[PDB]
DNA sequence: ATAAATT
DNA sequence: TTAATTA
């Protein structure tokens, strides 16, 4: 039914480890939720299971991560996100970056040019600027930068009583 | 003055353990000989030194590796040599294959494609063709293959005396 | 939507805290200019971009920073400066020292001659003195020393003054 | 009366630690010898002093230094030192490298550029060659090869007992 | 007194 | 369903 919590992640490389240290907690704070792991391949847009969630989801959390690069599905997804938020600044975007640096998202260098490049002879000539786009407008808003050294874990904490906080007063 | 044997290599990976040795020990012969040398990287066709030693040359002998399609250049004097053979079948070739199967090296598959299409989508969308049918004439004459085991002090010796052969009895 | 305002300056010494600074400042008080971040490499100095807005421009304002030596193509760019300045002096120029000293520069004594040591046996050994001329001609039109001290701040808000007076009360 | 073991070295970058320990442990066999430390900077031919003593020694034993090259005084004389070699094999050479391995000397090439590389600039294209061609055939005969790490004290030792027997037979 | 392709 | 630097 109604939730707020809609999600996104990496494939192999995170979904599970994200599932094992915030998903739960989340749900143990009473927080309907969604995700999930299906890859379709038999076209590019599921319609009212990833439509119905985009449309009445609220408050976004796309943990972004080093291979966010390489899953076309995970790039216009990510899309739709960025586009339906810029309708009525009621819901909010809450980015959470992970071991790779927040210093590579305002140009896109680094460990993504392999990724685009070769993704880059494949797709639109135009659409791919409404995804760059996109994937600009995070870098700025604000965020948990989560290292690769520091306590991976109870961060957790700290990071759902705020979720909580947006909801409980309004 | 005029050397009677042409050559060719791939560079950092075959600059050491084979090559120099063939060419130290064919000069070992009185066959007074020639071979590649710079690391120049300069102009996309030389002249006044490659240009005029291939239509000098006698008796040619490449020696393909297990990377040999990364060559912007070297290839195309591959390709020079297939081409300029044709014109007068006086003059022949003698390549052995090197370390990889003279199969998967015949029709672009195996750990060889893939450089060749990194070396494909880049210049004369044409040209492409014409490198692939330079590169098919050659896995078809007879060739001392070499592997892993085959002492690579036997096969120098019965390269030379043929070399020979070729040269001063025919 | 005509561009009114040239921009040149050594890449990485202040692309991370005045250039950038300045730039955003301007665009906060509406004024249409242009600068980029192409390093080209295929050719001399193309047209489209950079001779589009130098002969369309109008009130220049470079840069002269510690690196302002090895610029193969900069330099250049500083020479098409001065001689499209050659047709009418309505267009002027407020260049401001940044960091470097304000009269080393007038002969590159200082630190400076290093780079010329050096820059004399790789272009032509003629036209320096064309570019010597030029780099000659700015140590003379009055503006803003800076040293390590007098902070990028003020500097900012004058420098924006000047600029918009010459365009509104000419 | 004349020198017998005839030396060189680099210019200043190592007149401590190893050359001078060397010479005093030598002279402490009864081998008379040479070195001298005269800059000239008068010209650049010197004369009659090494200019005898290079047509006058025997046995030699140049040494290498992390730029030797840019040094152009030592150049030329290890080039007369090649050059009185190559008229006779009956007088030696004996290597050492030091603080440069023979990884990069049979090549010119590596830490060498900054040397040459304006060291020419100055300099016709064919007495480089020269020089460069005498540098290169050292890369050849034998090579204590000095290292890192390796206890200097105990490779003089191991290079004056040779130097002994190469006098006594 | 210390940069180079697209080897 | 993988990749070069003379700002």
């Amino acid at each position: 039914v109604e939730y707020d919590v809609f999600l996104s992640f990496r494939g192999p490389d995170t979904r599970k480890q994200f599932t094992d240290f915030l998903y739960h907690f989340l749900c143990y704070y009473k927080i309907h939720t969604f995700r999930d792991d299906d890859e379709l391949r038999k076209g590019k847009e599921i319609g009212p299971n990833l439509l119905r969630a985009i449309d009445q989801s609220k408050i976004y959390v796309p943990i972004i991560s080093s291979g966010y690069a390489d899953s076309k599905w995970c790039l216009m997804e990510l899309a739709e996100i960025v586009r339906r938020q810029e309708e009525d600044p009621r819901r909010i975007i809450l980015p959470i970056f992970y071991m790779v640096d927040p210093s590579d998202v305002r140009h896109q260098t680094g460990c993504y040019k392999k990724a685009f490049r070769k993704h880059a002879n494949k797709f639109d000539g135009q659409t791919i600027q409404n995804w760059k786009d996109a994937l600009k407008k995070v870098g700025d808003l604000k965020g948990w930068h989560i290292g690769k050294d520091d306590e991976q874990g109870a961060i957790a904490d700290k990071v759902s009583a705020d979720i909580w906080s947006h909801i409980s007063k309004e």
